[PDB]
C-alpha cells in the first residue's frame, strides 16, 4: 500500500553511485593531471 | 521490524562504490604510466 522498501534502496544506492563515482573519481583524475603545474611538450 | 536496513545500505552502497571505484580509477592511471613510460630510448 505505502510503497515497498524497493524504492528506498534503489534511490540510494543509484544516486550515492553516480556521485561518489564521478566526484570521486574526477577528483583522482585532477589531482595528479593538475600535479603537473605546467604543459606543451 | 529488524531487517538490518542501514547495514545493507552501507555494505551495499560501499562495495559496489569501491568496486568500480578502485578497478576503474587504478585502470585508466595505469594506462597513461605503460604508454607514457618507455624509459628505454
Amino acid at each position: 500500500g505505502p510503497s515497498k522498501p524497493f524504492w528506498v534502496l534503489v534511490v540510494v544506492g543509484g544516486v550515492l553511485a553516480f556521485y561518489s563515482l564521478l566526484v570521486t573519481v574526477a577528483f583522482i583524475i585532477f589531482w595528479v593531471r593538475s600535479k603537473r603545474s605546467r604543459l606543451l611538450h
